[PDB]
């Protein structure tokens, strides 16, 4: 239960370093979804990000693995969470 509050992510987007050399932008285009665009990885290889959603409607955190190429997008439901963190899987 650490991260940025989802309420602080807007349609404009915010950029994160998930782990060394791996950068992504998160956008919140509606209150139910989080859109992740992969921006850069070491060697431009497929990412290996762990997304952790917590708080809010969630009594316990939920995690999702995101393995996508730079330039690709992953949409995920936020499940009423308050908080999100990006880490290395």
């Amino acid at each position: 239960t650490s991260g940025i509050l989802l309420a602080s992510i807007t349609g404009a987007g915010s950029a994160f370093q998930a782990y060394a050399g791996c950068y992504l932008t998160a956008f919140r285009n509606d209150p139910r979804t989080l859109t992740l665009r992969m921006d850069k990885t070491r060697g431009e290889r497929i990412s290996n990000v762990l997304v952790i959603l917590s708080g809010g409607a969630l009594s316990h955190a939920v995690e999702e693995v995101v393995q996508i190429a730079p330039g690709a997008v992953r949409n995920l439901a936020t499940l009423g969470a308050s908080t999100v963190q990006f880490l290395h899987n």
